[PDB]
């Protein structure tokens, strides 16, 4: 429909591409883990493959819009390319992230984004003790590469992570799963870093 | 031909292209499997691989014309690129999907347009008595990623999965193969989302 | 030179792009093998990995020209993006043909097209009983994915495939290679679809 | 906001894209290495995998400005595609480096540009004698591929390479690790070549 | 600086992309090889691994200018995409040739183009007797895939390959390597075809 083919040309072709967060105008993006599988265990690399769907949202004035402006549209599914997102990595990262899922979003006339990316991580764990009944507990930080504090923070609507679509026979059964927000200060910079921590404890079936 | 060339211009170059399905103006995708190979199976990391071509059928009042207007043609065949696809993801994948067939598409002059993508899948299923008689059952579910059921809703012509072209001296014999649509609700969304669930029983030569 | 600059301007940017073939316009594409080896057996998958280069030639009126009217000039080379080339797909293919030649093709002043790409195929072959000196029988059919025959029509020069540059040192000794044209029907589908059968009787030297 | 939109305009848009350093331009890029483990060590092929993130860093007196002509702003995240960037080499290198992290570099007023590439490079390295207590140690040299001492010079803030950031549980220890300038003359070419010698020692746990 | 932003758009914005050789505009590509290492031997397949870097050097007529036109500027770098560059295809390859190196060429005002990408080739080699003191030879044709000897013709500055920074701690001595000048005929065509046959005698040390 034409309602919709308007809101998007007005939004995306007749303004210029929003231009990520500053100290000045600060951004808060939403992040959570929905784990789906601990796939490969490598014990001779201290390498763990994590099968997952990372919920980002956030909210932009940039990207509001009044529905009844438009022929009374809350919401619609554009492609991630057309629009601002945040760069959120994984710190302890040993292989490129797969992608697992389409690049689109939804974008609501409040100006709130949500983008869920299905992605596999490899990534630094050492598994040493997942054959106990004890288990292993390993860890990996998502955060935005380049943005400090100042500039982007994160928050997460529970400290749980999602285990209820983890795959039932996997290899690997999960103890416990956190995604609990830090902040950190690296050598390097003197800005803080705001990450996710995501922290699984687990042990083969 | 110039009919053709002209035809595709009027419906390419002159109109803007679909902003995707709507609550408004919904769509309804037929899916179909023709499992060819079930080639691989990693009984350390429980992931099977697939060799099939799938079927997206979808119809659009964008895409219609009147043949006798464009002299008497009725289909043609174009980049999936000039068109809008829908995002059928397959949930348990582990691995991204490789692409075994070209980017083509068929458009009818009703606007019903056919996409066959050939695919190589690596999915969660734990292939754990595969060596017996009775064999194993595995299952992976296709939807669309960001669509619901109010925007995208799926359709199967026939319950069973065409194994008409299933490999021949293949490692693993087929027991049964099960293509049937399905609707849920998950814990993040109110809408609920549609899926066709591909059941496969199988057992090694 | 000047000439062929304009030939290439008045072929490719003055005129639009060929639309590919209709059932009013049908093509006929001749295809032909050259086996270079049979690098990697699998056993374990029943997977078979071959090199080759793949003559495909076909004509199109679109692409014709006076050579008296662009300074005598015959033919040219050209990249495959700036024309239309056949969408010849391997059927059993079990992973993305990976290319091994540059993407240019021959166009002569006739309308003729000769595109010649070397690739990498894995496809399915069980190997049981390479080890012998009767050796094992593998078959991969090509052709359109997408066209029918009514549209792309296929045609091979010799039923025999090119041997010529066969890798001497070939963990893999060749007793038979044959390409061979065949029209089958689909379950799918009611139309025809043409492909050539590249079938290679080979064994363990 | 505005400012910052009008910023990226009048600094990309309006002006043309840096042309890279010259002999009567030359450029020095500030280089730094954060070592964050020793995943895998190939002994049959004698090649060694890093996941580390390179500090590069230049300054452009083509991207400078007057933050009170542009709302008090005294840097900006821009997506590396919008600006030139070292084309640091591995020399060593057996494999292309994987990207780790997101392509976004930070511009400040004074036209210093600071990018951090999170990758995974596989480089040549023999690693006989990494099970014993005295290690292993290997090099790689990073540099320009294209650009001399009179268009890029390269300086390192420091000869030791930060392993604050070093895996804990990583399979292989840190025994030193060191960035060093350096100075090579190619046979080929009267200008010499520079770069910065990443020399690490290491012991397996 | 604008003298060269200037140059840069009268040779490739102003004038027409170079339509490539023809049989009445030929041209001398000279080839050089820079081996690096031999990575990988394997004897199940008979691949053998090569890193090095090529030597590709041409001069046209299209690329000249006066520097006392242009404010005293010799030569540039440019990315290989803004200039034609020569389809240098390795015969024997069994999987695609990996750049290990930036994609940028220099342009001296004499027409004349240097070009040396960085690659890892993947090439058909018995390696039987490589454990041997006498070793193994093994051999790889350079050449171009789409033009033959009217058209491009191929030189060496030497027969003897650069192996002034070949790997010293590699699993591999190269005890010869030569980068010789050949002319041959192929089935398929009448027209003879230029390579450069890269001959190295190896063994293990
Ligand atoms: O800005 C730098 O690093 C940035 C890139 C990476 C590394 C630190 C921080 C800033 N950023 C990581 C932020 C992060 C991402 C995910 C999880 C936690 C933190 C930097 C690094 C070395 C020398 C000088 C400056
Ligand atoms: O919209 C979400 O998820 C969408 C992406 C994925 C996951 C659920 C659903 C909606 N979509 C999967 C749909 C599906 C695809 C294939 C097979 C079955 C269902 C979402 C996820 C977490 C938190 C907030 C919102
Ligand atoms: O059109 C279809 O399939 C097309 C794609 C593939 C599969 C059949 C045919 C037509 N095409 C293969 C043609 C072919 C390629 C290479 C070798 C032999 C045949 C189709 C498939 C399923 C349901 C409805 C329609
Ligand atoms: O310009 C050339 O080489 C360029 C590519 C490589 C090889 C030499 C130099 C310039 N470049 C290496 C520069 C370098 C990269 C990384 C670490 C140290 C030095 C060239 C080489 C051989 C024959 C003709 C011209
Ligand atoms: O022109 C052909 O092939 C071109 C590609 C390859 C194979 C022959 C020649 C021309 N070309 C080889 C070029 C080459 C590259 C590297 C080393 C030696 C030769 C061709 C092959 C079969 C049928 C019709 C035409
Ligand atoms: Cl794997
Ligand atoms: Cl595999
Ligand atoms: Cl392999
Ligand atoms: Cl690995
Ligand atoms: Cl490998």
């Amino acid at each position: 429909q034409a309602n919709l083919m308007r809101l998007k040309s007005d939004l995306f072709n007749r303004s210029p591409m929003y231009p990520g967060p500053t100290k000045d105008d600060p951004l808060t993006v939403t992040l959570g883990f929905t784990l789906q599988d601990i796939v490969k265990v490598d014990s001779s690399t201290n390498e763990v493959d994590l099968v997952y769907y990372e919920q980002q949202r956030w909210k932009l004035n940039s990207l509001m819009w009044d529905p009844n402006e438009y022929g009374n549209i809350t919401d619609f599914r554009t492609s991630a390319a057309d629009i601002w997102t945040p760069d959120i990595t994984a710190y302890s990262s040993t292989r490129p992230v797969q992608v697992l899922s389409p690049q689109i979003a939804v974008v609501t006339h409040d100006g709130s984004v949500m983008f869920i990316p299905a992605q596999r991580l490899s990534f630094m764990c050492d598994p040493t003790g997942v054959d106990s009944e004890e288990g292993v507990t390993c860890a990996v930080k998502f955060g935005s590469w380049v943005y400090s504090g100042f500039e982007i923070d994160l928050k997460t609507d529970t400290d749980q992570v999602d285990l209820s679509s983890y795959y039932a026979s996997s290899k690997y059964e999960i103890l416990s799963a956190t995604q609990t927000r830090q902040v950190q200060h690296y050598s390097c910079c003197p800005e803080p870093y705001i990450d996710v921590n995501l922290v699984v404890k687990f042990r083969e079936r």
